[PDB]
């Protein structure tokens, strides 16, 4: 049979976890989804000629427990790294999440798409480079999105399913 597997959205709060996410699963921007709220959606979807099953965490930040985040951390198979490019606080966090991440998976490989989202806004402050070479210098995809257009959405989810395919491979 098929395979379900474990996508887990990271990143700074506002950076557009859920809008992307959203429009994964529904198709449309959601222009106002409450910040504070984590939930999981799954979709079947066929990538490469392979059906699959994908169980995606819309992550919020703080649990009550941070035992829960170590436990999603370990039982999820790939990592939606998302920062805004107008928001560089949000591109020095993904420095810390892709640290958190492996410490709690204690792994050095851990599939990753670098996601650069909201990229019809003006005035970016992060430029294609600085998130081009992180993403080099950590082995992984690189992908500008726009939740509001879908510039780059299917293709940021989708190539997250390859890099766990070569994971497990
Ligand atoms: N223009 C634009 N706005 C976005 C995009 N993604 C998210 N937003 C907006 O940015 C804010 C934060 O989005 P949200 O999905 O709630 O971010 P989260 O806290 O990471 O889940 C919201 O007002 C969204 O409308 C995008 O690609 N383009
Ligand atoms: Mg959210």
């Amino acid at each position: 049979g098929m395979t379900e597997y474990k996508l887990v959205v990271v990143g700074a709060v506002g950076v557009g976890k859920s809008a992307l996410t959203i429009q994964l699963i529904q198709n449309h921007f959601v222009d106002e989804y409450d910040p504070t709220i984590e939930d999981s959606y799954r979709k079947q979807v066929v990538i490469d000629g392979e059906t699959c099953l994908l169980d995606i965490l819309d992550t919020a930040g703080q649990e009550e427990y941070s035992a829960m985040r170590d436990q999603y951390m370990r039982t999820g198979e790939g990592f939606l790294c998302v920062f805004a490019i107008n928001n560089t606080k949000s591109f020095e966090d993904i420095h810390h999440y892709r640290e958190q991440i492996k410490r709690v998976k204690d792994s050095e490989d851990v599939p990753m798409v670098l996601v650069g989202n909201k990229c019809d806004l003006p005035s970016r402050t992060v430029d294609t480079k600085q998130a081009q070479d992180l993403a080099r210098s950590y082995g992984i995809p690189f992908i500008e999105t726009s939740a509001k257009t879908r510039q780059g959405v299917d293709d940021a989810f989708y190539t997250l399913v390859r890099e766990i395919r070569k994971h497990k491979e």
